[PDB]
RNA sequence: GCACACCC
């Protein structure tokens, strides 16, 4: 080594083994709105996540450019349901989307670069049907986010029901898309 | 009166 004159440093704080196997997805709010969706110095919001059971977060602008600010939800489904449901009723609250129009929140879900590129199916086919399934309106684009990353989003528009439900399920697939990584077809399939 | 916090 080498004794630099006060020049030493570590700080190490990173302990404890904290497992991030729940779900977790960037809820999408304009600053016009994200400000009061927190609440009364931040408080009703984190006791949100001790009635919730989940970790409801305000995820700071990722790009400089934008107008927005996501709710990083980490929980289970169970927990998401209160969570996201009340946090399109805080678009009812001001009623920023529309105020006859029911309730059509963008959410936007990180999947894997090329996992966005098979949500849309392996034939092309299983996108359209997606939404059919889910409700929402799935667009996933060709760019969004540079595969640097590996990672991007797929938009979510619509109920708060029909998110949810496109949320779990566009994130489920993920899981099985990573399967790739056995390769091997010891078995049959029906596609 | 509406926002700021979310960990050590």
């Amino acid at each position: 080594g080498a004794m630099g004159p006060s020049s030493v440093s570590g700080a190490a704080p990173f302990s404890s083994f904290m497992p991030p196997e729940q779900e977790t997805v960037h809820v999408f709010i304009p600053a016009q709105a994200v400000g009061a969706i927190i609440g009364k110095k931040g408080q009703h919001i984190k006791q949100l996540s001790r009635f919730a059971s989940a970790s409801i977060k305000i995820a700071p602008p990722e790009t400089p450019d934008s107008k927005v600010r996501m709710v990083v939800i980490t929980g289970p489904p169970e927990a998401q349901f209160k969570a996201q449901g009340r946090i399109y009723g805080k678009l009812k609250e001001e009623n920023f989307f529309g105020p006859k129009e029911e309730v059509k929140l963008e959410t936007h879900i990180r999947v894997p670069a090329s996992a966005a590129g098979r949500v849309i199916g392996d034939d092309g086919k299983t996108v359209n049907e997606l939404q059919n399934l889910t409700a929402a309106e799935v667009v996933v684009p060709r760019d969004q986010t540079p595969d640097e990353n590996e990672q991007v989003i797929v938009k979510i528009i619509g109920h708060f029901y029909a998110s949810q439900m496109a949320q779990r399920k566009i994130r489920d697939i993920l899981a099985q898309v990573k399967q790739q990584h056995q390769k091997g077809q010891s078995g049959q399939l029906q596609a």
